[PDB]
C-alpha cells in the first residue's frame, strides 16, 4: 500500500522497533552492512529519505543500528526522535574522522571523550555559554574497555565536529592540533546534549581515514579492516551497557 | 566490481556527469521520483551514502536532480562539490518548509528571496558579520514567472534555515512571524554562500507542509498535489537559466 | 511663529503629509535637487534638523522625497516614523556607494537584493540569529524592469551597510569581493527589516561613485549623470508600486 | 561656481578651517544657534549635507561648532575627519539625551564618564573584547568645574549610546537603571574611542529632555533654558582645554 | 633576607621543588591541612602572596599540593607556571561544589568528565568555537576506581566553572539541571585546556557542600567528613598516575 | 574554638567590622603590610582563605585594607560581599600593573577612569552589550587631587582587565597601545560595575612594574618605593571620600 504509519516525520518504524541500545553511522548504507553482518534476529524498520535502520541482537542481546546522515542537525533529528518517541537509552556513534595530531595516525581508532564545534546549537541550550558535549563515562570505559579485551590499541580524547567539511578557515588546524583534538568529524557534538537531555546516554568511536596535515590516507581495503575493527569494538561494548 | 572511482568523497558520478542545472531536495527518494517521472535521457548518476543523483533533460534541456540531506552542513557538502568539481552553474532547492506567518497556508508555494539562520557558517565566511544569504535574482524571477505562466499563486520572500527542526526556543516563532518570514526549513541558507564563492546561481522554492503557529497539516494526497505545482515551476523555470 | 505641531521628535510634517511611496537620499540636499526637478505639486514638509522632506507628484502619482542622513541608526529614526505614524507603504532608498568587486565599475547602477552589515540592529530582532536585511522583490522587480525600459544597464546583487565609513579591517574587502557584494554603503540593511516589521515594502538602488580595489573615482560630472540615470530608474519604479 | 575644494567627502573646509577645540552637537541648525550667539569673529566652514560648522572665538579663543548628525556612524565620519584631517585635539559633544534613572529628572545637566552601547564598532577595535568609551579626565573635570563656577548642579556618570531610538528591547530601561547609567543617547560612544586613537581629547555634556520611565517631558521653553546652561558650561570649560 | 629567588612572579619554588603529580584546592589553609596530614617527608615550597604550595610523598610517591584561589584567572596563572615552569604532568583540582541536579545530593563526591563555562578563555583558545574543557580520561579513571576500592559512592558527570558566584542569571539553574551539570564550581574549564596546551593531565573531583534549589547545606563536620572521603579517593588515585 | 560564626562562605568578619571606606589589593601579605604600617587602632578581621583583612584608622578616619586575590571572579566575590553584607560605601583598588603604551613607564602610577575586559561578566549585566566599567569621578578626582598634593606625577586613563595572564593572543598588546590603554591588570572591570550596582563607589590606582613591549621591569626596591608613593595617594585619598 502505498501508505504507511509514521510514528515520526523521518522513522517509519513504530515505537518498540528500536532496541534500549543503538549504534548510529553516518551511511545508511554502512547501516545495512552492519546488521547483515554482524546483527542475528534482524529486521529493517526504517527507510524514510533512504535513512536505513535496523533492529536484531548482537549476541542475543536487542541491538538497533542505523544511519544519521552528515551533519549536527542531521543528527539532532534522529537522535531527539530515538531518545524521545523510540525510548532508546544509549546510542554510540560509529563513524570515520580526519585528524590533525602530531601523534594519531590513519587507520588509529579513537573513543571520544567530548567533542568542541563551530555549531551554535549547544550555546543556545545553555543561555549562550559553553556547554561542553561530553560522552557519558560509563559508555567511554565501555569501549575502552572492550578494546583493551580485543588487542585493539585506542586513542582517547577530544573530537571537533564541524559544519564545515571543506573547511577555509585559516588556523584552525593549528589550534585543534595544539590542543590535541584527536578526531575531526561533523556529529558528536550535536548527539552528546540531546542524550543529557533525555537523561540517556551516548558516546562515540570514529577510525582515522585521512590525515589533515601530513595528507595520509588509508585506502579502501584499510578503512574496511579499521572499520571492523571499530565495530568490534562497538558491538562488544554494547553488550556492557 | 566492489570499487569504482570517486571525484569526491561524497559522489561517485564523472566530470560531466551532471548538468549545468541541478534541482535539489534534501529527500534522495524524492530525487528518484522527480528524474523517474519528469526526465528524459535519464541516468543515475550516484548512490554513495544512498543520496540519490540523476542526469537527463527536462523539454531537452540538460537537468540533474539529486538529494541534499538534511541541514547546512549536509547541503554545504553536495553543493561545494557541484558547484567546485562538476562545475554546476546554477542550483535550485526545491523542498518543503513550515511556516508561522498568519498569511500563510498549508499547500502555498514560496518563492525565497533570501533566508535567515541560527548556523554560524556564513558568520565565518564574513569576518563575524552578517551576511545575507541572498538568492540570485535571475532564479527568482525564473520561478516567479513560471508560476504566473502556471497560474499557480505563490509567495514570495524570506526563510529561515534552522540546525534544530525539534526547537525548544521560546519566542522564535514570534520573531520570524513578526518580520514576516515565509517559510522555516533547514538548508537554504548554507546554498546560497556556496554560489555566491563560486560566482554561480542558487534559489530556492518550498512548499508548506505544516502551519507550526495554528497546527493544520497538510494530507499526503495535498503534500503531494503541492508538490507536482513546485517540481512543475521549478522545472518550467530551468528552461530561463 | 516660534513653534509648530510635532508629529514625532524628528519630523514637523503631519499625518498625510507624506505620500505613501518615498525615495530617501542620505543627503537632503540632495532630497531638494530632486524634488525641484522632477516633483509636480510639490511642497516641503519637514526641515526639522535640516533634514529636509518634500511631497509632490511624479507624473501625477503621489510620491515624495527626504533625507535621511547617514548610518544605520539615522535611517532608523526616519524610516520607522514613515512607516508607523506617517502610513507610508513604499520606501525606496537612493544613493551612493563605493564597490570591491573585480567587476563593478564606477558609474554602474547597483540594484540591491539583501544587505548585510557590521551592525547589531538585525541580530536584535532575531534573537541573536542572522535575519537577512532583504528587499522586497516587488521592488527590485519594479528598479530592474524600470531599468531595463530606459536602456540602463544594471548590477544587481548584495550590497553591505556598514557601521564604520573609515574601515580599517583587515580582510574585510578580500571577503566582500570574493562573495561578490556589489555595494559598500552604510545604510539599506537597517531600512529593510522596519519595512518588514510594518508590513511595508522597501528597496535600494546605488550608483558606484569610487572603486575601492582599483581607486577608480567618479568625477562630479559622471557622478551627476550617473544620479540621474538611477534617479529615473527610481521615478520610474514608484509608477509600478 | 558649481564646484569648490572637498578636503574630506563630507567637508569642505580648509585644514586651518577649524580651531584646535570643537563643540559638537546632532542638529546642524542647533550649531548654527550657538555659532550666532556664543561666537565672535565667526565663519561658516561647512555646509556639506547641510551639516553646517562654524569657526570663531568665544571670549577670545579659537573654537569651532558644528553639527554631527544622528548616531555613531554619522558621528564617527564626522569625528574622524576632525581629528584626522583637521588636527583637532578637543571635541566635546553637546546635546540632549533620556535617562532612565530614578534620581535624574528632566532638565538635568550629565556629565558623561563613560558610554556604553549596543554597537559593534568598539568590539571591533580591540579584537572582540569590551573597550570602555571613556572620555577624557581633563575635559569631565573642565566641564565639572565650570559648572560649579556657574552654580549649576550636574549629574556626573556613565551615558548609553544606542543604535536603536525606537527600542523595543524589554529588559534594557531595568537594567540601565540599576547600573545608573544617566544618559541615554546615541553618540558618545563613538566618539570617545576616535578621540584615543588620535591621541586627543573628546567628553560629552547632555540635558535630559525626557524621563522614559516617569513619561515627565521638558516644555519647548524648558528645553531652551537647559541648553542655554548646558552651553555655558561647555564654552566656559573650553577656556580651560 | 628579606629577598628570594622568584621562578614566576606567583611561586617562589624552585624547579624540582614540585613532583610530577599536585593536587590542587581553592583554600590554601587547605592545601597545609591536606599536607599536615597526608604528606610524609613534607616541606613547605611557596607562600608568595599566601597561595601555600607543599612537596612530599602520599605512600611513598612524589606528591605536591597547593592552593589555587578562586575562578579561572587565579587557577590559569597558577596551573600554567606549574606544567610550564616546574614540568608538572598531572594535576587533580580537588574541592567543594554547589549543585543544582535533583537526584545529586550535599556531601556527594562528584568526579568530573568536563565543564561547562560562562567565561571567554576556551573560545580564545578555538578561533572563538566551543572547545570543550575535558578532563583526561586516565585521570577519571583513576578517581572512579579508587572511590569504588574505598566503596565510595560517586556522581561521573559535567561541572560548570562560572565567574560568577553571586549569580543573578534567570534560567541558569533550570537549563543546568535539564542538562544534567553534578557540580557547580568557579575553576575546572580554566584548568584542562591548560593540561592541553602543554599534553599533560588534569581532572577534578568535588564534593556538593550545597544544594542550589533545594537549599540543603552540609555542616561543617559534614564537610570535614566529605572531604576526608575525597581526598583519599584523590590520594589513592596519584598513585595509578 | 574550632568554629566562628560567618557572615558570607568567604569572610568571618561580622557586619561592622568593615568601614565605609576599604582599600583592596590583589596580595593579602601586603594588605597586612599597609595595615600594620599606615593604620591606627588595627584589628585583623578576616582571615578565611588566608585573605587577611584588618579595619582601623588612618589620620584618624575609618579605613578597612584587604586581599582580593588575583582576577575578576576573586575580586567579585569579595566585593560583592563587602558592598551588600558588610555595607561599604568606597572601594580603591590599589594595585600593580603592566603597560604596553609608549609614553607609560616602569613606576609610573596611574589612575583609573575606566577598564575594559575580555571577561563576560560585564555583558551579563547589560543583555549583551557594552557596559564600561567605569571608575566614579569623585574616587579618580579624589587620587588625582591627592596626587597633585604629595607631588606626585600621575597617568589618568584606561586600564584592561584580563582573565588571562599568560596572554598568547597576537596583536592584543598593538591594539591596546593604538588606544592608549595604559595599564593591563586582572580586576578592576569586575569592581566598578558592582559598586554601580549597589548605588555605591569604587576606583582604581596602581603602578607600573612591567613595561610588556620594551621589557622594562622595576627592581624589588623601585616597587616598594612604587607602592609607598601609591598607597599615600590612596590613603590620602580616603580623607576626600
Ligand atoms: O576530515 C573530516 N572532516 C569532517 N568530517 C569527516 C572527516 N573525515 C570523516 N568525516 C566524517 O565523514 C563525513 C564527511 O565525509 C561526516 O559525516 C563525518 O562524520
Ligand atoms: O517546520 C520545519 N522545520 C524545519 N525544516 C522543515 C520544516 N518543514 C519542513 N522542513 C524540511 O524538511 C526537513 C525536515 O523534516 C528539512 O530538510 C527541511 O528542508
Ligand atoms: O565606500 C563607501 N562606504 C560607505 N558608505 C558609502 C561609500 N560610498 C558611498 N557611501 C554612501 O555615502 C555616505 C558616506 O559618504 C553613506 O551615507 C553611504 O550611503
Ligand atoms: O531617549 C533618547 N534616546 C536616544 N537618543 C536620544 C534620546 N533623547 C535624546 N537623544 C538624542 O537626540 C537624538 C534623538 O532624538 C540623538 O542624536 C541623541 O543624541
Ligand atoms: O555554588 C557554588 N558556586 C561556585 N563556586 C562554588 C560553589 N560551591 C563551592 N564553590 C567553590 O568554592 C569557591 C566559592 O566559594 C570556588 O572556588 C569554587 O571552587
Ligand atoms: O602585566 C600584567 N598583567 C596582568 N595582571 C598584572 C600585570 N602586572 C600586574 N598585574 C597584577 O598582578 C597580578 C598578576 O601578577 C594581577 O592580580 C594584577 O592585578
Ligand atoms: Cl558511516
Ligand atoms: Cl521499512
Ligand atoms: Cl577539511
Ligand atoms: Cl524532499
Ligand atoms: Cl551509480
Ligand atoms: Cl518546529
Ligand atoms: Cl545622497
Ligand atoms: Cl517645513
Ligand atoms: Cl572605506
Ligand atoms: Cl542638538
Ligand atoms: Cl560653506
Ligand atoms: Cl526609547
Ligand atoms: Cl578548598
Ligand atoms: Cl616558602
Ligand atoms: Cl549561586
Ligand atoms: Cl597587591
Ligand atoms: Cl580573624
Ligand atoms: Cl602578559
Amino acid at each position: 500500500h502505498h501508505h504507511h504509519h509514521m510514528a515520526t516525520p523521518h522513522n517509519s518504524a513504530k515505537v518498540g522497533d528500536f532496541a534500549e541500545t543503538v549504534l548510529m553511522c553516518g551511511d545508511p548504507l554502512r547501516a545495512k552492512l552492519i546488521a547483515d553482518n554482524y546483527l542475528e534476529n534482524a529486521k529493517q524498520v526504517n527507510s524514510v529519505r533512504g535513512m536505513l535502520g535496523f533492529t536484531g541482537t548482537y549476541k542475543g542481546k536487542p541491538l538497533s543500528v542505523m544511519g544519521h546522515g552528515m551533519g549536527i542537525p542531521s543528527i539532532s533529528i534522529y537522535a531527539e526522535e530515538l531518545y524521545n518517541v523510540y525510548k532508546v537509552k544509549t546510542i554510540i556513534r560509529v563513524g570515520t574522522c580526519g585528524t590533525v595530531d602530531p601523534n594519531v595516525h590513519v587507520r588509529d581508532v579513537c573513543i571520544v571523550t567530548a567533542s568542541g564545534t563551530d555549531s551554535n546549537v549547544n550555546r543556545m541550550r545553555l543561555l549562550g555559554h559553553d556547554f561542553p558535549a561530553t560522552a557519558n563515562f560509563e559508555v567511554v570505559s565501555a569501549l575502552v574497555e572492550s578494546a583493551k579485551a580485543l588487542n585493539i590499541p585506542t586513542q582517547v580524547g577530544k573530537a571537533y565536529s564541524t559544519d564545515i567539511f571543506y573547511s577555509k578557515e585559516q588556523g584552525l588546524n593549528e589550534a585543534l592540533a595544539q590542543y590535541h583534538f584527536i578526531a575531526v568529524e561533523m556529529e558528536s557534538a550535536g548527539l552528546f546534549p540531546i542524550a543529557d537531555y533525555y537523561g540517556a546516554r551516548a558516546g562515540c568511536i570514529c577510525t582515522v581515514s585521512d590525515h589533515i596535515i601530513t595528507h595520509e590516507s588509508a585506502t579502501p581495503e584499510e578503512r574496511q579492516t579499521s572499520f571492523q575493527n571499530m565495530i568490534k569494538i562497538a558491538l562488544e561494548a554494547t553488550l556492557k551497557l
